[PDB]
């Protein structure tokens, strides 16, 4: 009858030495009450032997109350394991929750539980119970209309308590924010006795906020070469396609007939690729202190010679219009300053692109809906739940303080950024709407763009990868719990959840692919596949070349001060360098690509949650599978990268993090 | 053949993500090699699942080697417990320890074994080199002659890893330093434009370094009731003792008969008692930005009444000399600023023998000879090291911050204390010759200083409490350990240790009663009793007074800036005022009394260490034995207090810090 | 002043006053000296709340200092 209790603590802030707390064993057969004090220690859990009189059965419910504490006394309780009498097994009762007020709070035993059709039944009753206090603490609310719904808080303090930054990752984020406050600062200070009309006067930041491959990045920027290979590997590799046929918007004049040839040679020959920044067409620009910024649709096509480097044909800055028919077309071989201003308008556009609609909306604001909905309709007790709350760990506050800080109406990115001042949530719509399920899944995507079986598109080989591991995860832990589709189909939270991101997290999504309802176990995961790959792999590939590739800011402008060039003569290093940003902005683009792209000092890699919300063995297996075939990827990864002067590291299992935190 | 391997993790610091270690577990008929992925989590400790094929026997060692680790990397491992194939019993290896360097660290198991005379056994050569180690890492420094040896460490840097503060302590403390520094400068800002002439411009600066018994210490420090009621349950109950005869310094001018017969019926009503201050006298005082302050060496006679409250007779201020044979005896009836000002004295002279004598070398440099003698002498399989390492935590490194910032060569001490600027390195010498073991043993002390069996000796009455419950504690330990007298002389490392205290560390203490061997377990006991006590509870109650007593500065001055009066008719409030601190000493008195006093966010509560060096149930049992105890003696503690107007809360266990740490 | 107050004295500022109803040189100079006193006290109490938390009814006592009296502190 001798019950061992072991309590494991995530965190605590105790004031006082009283801490004490009543737990409820309750079983089959009864429940047992006990007293507890709590003297947490870093590292190692506490163990109460109690002896239980009454047979309680199989152990069910662990129920805790805070027993007269402090009002600033918090505890972020890991998890209850119970050894029975004789059992020797560690009945798991996973909480990873503050346990908050003087309410009983009940912990589920740990083995994850569908939902059924017996009412009187426990675990039912929690879970009815459970979801209804998810669903008035987690609201939805409309940040912008038009764009997917955000979790309701106003300020990060309005968040809920467990979806909230724990102690070391707030304090690093504020650290990292002032430490780039205080070089942004010390950079501005050391440019006011400098000249700036000059590329080479961009060495004068460039430091401290940088990296080795952002050092390359600086010496060979205006090769043609590292921007064509920037669409494939670059921070940005969600846009180039594959062009099936010349676009309607590429306008050739007369006298480019070589062009227009060698333009039909490579779409025959289907190494013909594009990057259309269409998406930008009519997108106000921002106002900063006053000076005006630019915006321009660029349509860049590339050419694969067979050596597998992209080489770029054209560059047309601005789509055609009533007023301008025949938009200029910048060429390799035009007047060099032209044609690296053309260059540097088209990563000034991809800056753009990537950070507004497949940084911020297609990784953060997916899974913040994914978390947000997950928090909503699926209990702990649920599968789907246990499977992807260490996925959606920090990213209600990371898009809160995006949304009250840095994308603000006055915020950060109307400080630096040309979309900024409004034309950002303009382009969030334009993007939303093309916001396609198909995009989200790097196989469709892939294919739908064409780039499935270039050897130099390491972002394709390594995204497929990890969408074929991920899904070997995904499947493991389905059909561990969905033996069929009709259990699938009978799941009414798994629907409700599937709603949740559908039909109101996404705000009507059915017409771009995604799913109203799962009819089978393949549905399911493949839809659980690009929620993780969302929450973990896109958000890494989208993420960790922010340093690497926009540190160096005439590699990538975040705003442009001049209007895009009409004519190729008419460009001097005068007209390059007031087009580039300058150092004020240019640092705050520094320090933001910094911060975000930056390894978090307790960033958890993907499959590596430490929290065991799953009890028994079998989902652990699959886990440990997953980190297996993770780890068996990352020396395939490095074993590529060590032989190429150019690697691909964002999408490392090690470098990737388990959830969208930065 | 299923050994599953759990690692505590006390601490890390890991720059990567691949921290491998090579863990040996050695075993009587054999030893297995396993390559482990450490990924520690707060809280919770890492499980490793591994097939031993070969028969490992009873397992003796854990053998640790970090495998290719980043140079930034630190890992300090709490302990790892090793479940056998089928014996159910989590075999324990504590190691607390920073595991550094590539050499392999031997961890022994759990069990805390004696020395033997088998040279060939395992666990005697690992305790062998093991001692060679630490006496090789862990040596003894001469800060100043006539002094208790230190540890050989010129800076805290200096010092070794294992004695280092971890990461909160070390950022509560640094934080608190300059928090502390922050209100200084603000109290000292404010007092520019404000007169500081009258004791009530004190309250300009009595705020946010104090307490609600410093509030009411501010209200009633006039009151001669409080001021001999400090000597009993203040700052400083070390002091005071019951008078056996009139002291011979004591010399009463013509006039006083009544004074003398007034003495006289107290001394044969055995309620006389004194504080003599006369260690004080002939100390050189501070000289502080060119102005001197002044010492004296006070006498002053309490009575006690049948109340139970002291009453003050008398106050000499100083001893007689050839050129003043009879000093001015202050007494309560005189003209009161007079009296005031003598008072004032003697809380001075006691602020100065309370942090040089009683807390600074009684309590902290004796723990530091503690520390280094028990990592020095006692191996880690020792069971007296076991029992002692909780007690010296912290130690070395508060002790060497002190000697590097406080107490240096023109440190903090010399800033604002009268007895700095070299006089206090003499007063520690000359308290240092009358650091006797009788002193360090309340029983001992008290029944010398004659305070045994006072209702009103708060400090008493819990200090015999807590003797007796730790003595429960440590007899245990020992008899556990020690069955027979000769088993305590047969032990060369326990020999050694002693030595090392007495010997070496308290350099030559044979004449102050410290023993240079033990020769019995009750010998034994009483010493580490008085180790026990010297580390928790004796510095618990000469240092968590300090906010209490000493942020209202004019109970207690760190200097005096002014002579001793000689007459009682030429005091006036200038005088008074003249002689208190200015308000730079006065603030440097408060921040440093709140910096000592203050409870560590951090702090482990006596006997409440979460370190499990022991892996046996009886010295777990002998533990909570000693926890329970102290929770019925602060129940009893608590049940007296809220019947008093005046609290003596510094020996409550949970307010007791488990080790000298601030 | 304001419409439906009682009616002050025709005086936009204190030197529109008429001069024998002005403040002599004691009073001008007490009242405006320690107008910057206490200016200066609620600087250091601002600065002094800066880097200490304020949710309890305690951290009140933070600020309860040189603007008080024993009547107040009871
Ligand atoms: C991790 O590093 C960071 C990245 C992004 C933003 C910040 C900090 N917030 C910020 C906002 C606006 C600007 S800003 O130049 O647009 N305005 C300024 N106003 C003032 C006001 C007074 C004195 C100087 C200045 S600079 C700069 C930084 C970082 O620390
Ligand atoms: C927990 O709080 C504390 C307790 C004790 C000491 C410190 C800080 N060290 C310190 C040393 C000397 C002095 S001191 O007034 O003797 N000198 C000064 N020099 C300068 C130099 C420049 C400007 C101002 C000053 S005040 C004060 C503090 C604390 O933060
Ligand atoms: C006898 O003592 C006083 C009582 C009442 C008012 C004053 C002084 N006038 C005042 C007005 C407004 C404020 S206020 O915090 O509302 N604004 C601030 N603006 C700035 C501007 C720059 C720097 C700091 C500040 S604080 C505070 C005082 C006293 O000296
Ligand atoms: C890195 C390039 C410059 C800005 C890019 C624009 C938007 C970022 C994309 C998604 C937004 C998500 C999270 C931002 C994180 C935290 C807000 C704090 C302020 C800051 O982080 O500043
Ligand atoms: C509290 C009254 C004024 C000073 C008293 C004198 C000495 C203290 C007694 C023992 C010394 C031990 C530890 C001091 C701790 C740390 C040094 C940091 C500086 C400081 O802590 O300042
Ligand atoms: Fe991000
Ligand atoms: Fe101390």
């Amino acid at each position: 009858g001798r019950y061992r209790i072991r309590v494991a603590t995530g965190a605590w802030l105790f004031s006082g030495s009283y801490n004490r707390v009543q737990l409820w064993l309750v079983g089959t057969r009864g429940e047992a009450e006990l007293e507890l004090q709590l003297r947490p220690a870093r590292g190692e859990e506490e163990e109460f032997d109690h002896d239980v009189a009454e047979d309680l059965g199989l152990l069910q419910f662990v129920r805790l109350r805070k027993h007269h504490w402090l009002v600033d006394d918090a505890w972020f309780c890991d998890r209850i394991t119970v050894q029975g009498p004789g059992a020797c097994a560690e009945v798991a009762f996973p909480c990873y929750r503050w346990v908050q007020g003087e309410d009983i709070l009940s912990l589920p035993e740990g083995t994850a539980r569908l939902p059924g059709d017996n009412a009187l039944d426990m675990f039912q009753k929690h879970r009815e119970k459970e979801l209804k206090d998810r669903q008035q603490i987690y609201c939805w609310a409309t940040w912008k209309e038009g764009l997917p719904l955000t979790i309701a808080a106003d300020r990060k303090d309005d968040l809920p308590p467990n979806m909230r930054f724990h102690e070391e990752k707030r304090l690093d984020f504020e650290w990292t924010l002032k430490a780039g406050a205080l070089e942004m600062a010390l950079k501005r200070v050391y440019t006011l006795l400098s000249s700036w009309n000059c590329l080479e006067d961009f060495d004068q930041i460039f430091w401290g906020q940088k990296s080795a491959l952002a050092e390359k990045v600086r010496q060979c920027w205006q090769d043609d070469e590292l921007f064509s290979y920037q669409f494939l590997n670059g921070a940005n590799p969600m846009l180039l396609r594959r062009s099936t046929s010349l676009p309607s918007r590429l306008v050739l004049p007369s006298g480019m007939e070589e062009l227009q040839a060698q333009l039909e040679k490579e779409l025959q020959n289907g190494s013909l690729f594009e990057a259309d920044f269409i998406l930008l067409d009519g997108i106000p620009a921002n106002v900063i202190r006053g000076e005006k910024q630019y915006l321009a649709a660029p349509l860049v096509m590339l050419k694969m010679e067979p050596n597998g480097k992209l080489q770029p044909m054209v560059i047309q800055i601005q789509p055609p219009s009533p007023s301008s028919p025949t938009p200029t077309l910048f060429l390799p071989s035009d007047p060099p300053l032209a044609w690296l201003l053309a260059k540097s308008w088209v990563r000034n556009s991809d800056f753009q692109l990537h950070e507004i609609q497949y940084h911020l909306l297609n990784t953060h604001l997916v899974a913040e809906v994914i978390a947000v909905a997950t928090m909503r309709c699926l209990p702990g007790l649920h599968p789907i739940f246990k499977f992807l709350i260490p996925h959606i760990r920090y990213t209600m506050e990371i898009n809160t303080r995006a949304r009250t800080q840095l994308i603000s109406d006055g915020g950060i990115f109307d400080k630096a950024v040309s979309t900024g001042g409004g034309g950002h949530v303009q382009l969030l719509r334009r993007a939303a709407a093309q916001l396609t399920y198909c995009s989200l899944c790097p196989p469709d995507d892939l294919a739908d763009r064409g780039l499935l079986g270039l050897p130099g598109a390491l972002y394709a080989h390594d995204a497929l990868r990890l969408w074929e591991i991920i899904a070997r995860y995904v499947e493991g832990i389905v059909h561990l719990f969905y033996q069929r589709d009709d259990i699938v189909k009978g799941d009414p939270e798994l629907q409700a959840w599937c709603r949740e991101i559908t039909e109101v997290g996404l705000c009507q999504a059915q017409d771009r692919g995604f799913p109203v309802s799962f009819q089978s176990q393949s549905q399911l995961c493949h839809f659980l596949t690009m929620c993780v790959f969302t929450c973990t792999a896109q958000h890494a590939a989208i993420n960790q070349g922010q340093l690497d590739w926009y540190a160096w800011v005439p590699n990538a402008p975040c705003t442009m001060r001049m209007p895009p060039p009409t004519t190729k003569e008419d460009v001097t290093m005068a007209t390059v360098m007031g087009s580039l940003p300058d150092v004020r902005q240019a640092c705050l683009q520094m320090a933001i690509s910094w911060h975000l792209s930056r390894r978090q000092p307790d960033m958890v890699p993907l499959g590596h949650h430490k929290e065991k919300y799953f009890s028994g063995p079998k989902p652990k297996a699959v886990l440990n599978q997953f980190r297996t075939d993770l780890e068996k990827l990352e020396k395939e990864i490095t074993a590529r990268n060590e032989q190429l002067d150019w690697p691909y590291e964002y999408l490392k299992p090690s470098c990737i993090e388990n959830s969208v935190t930065i």
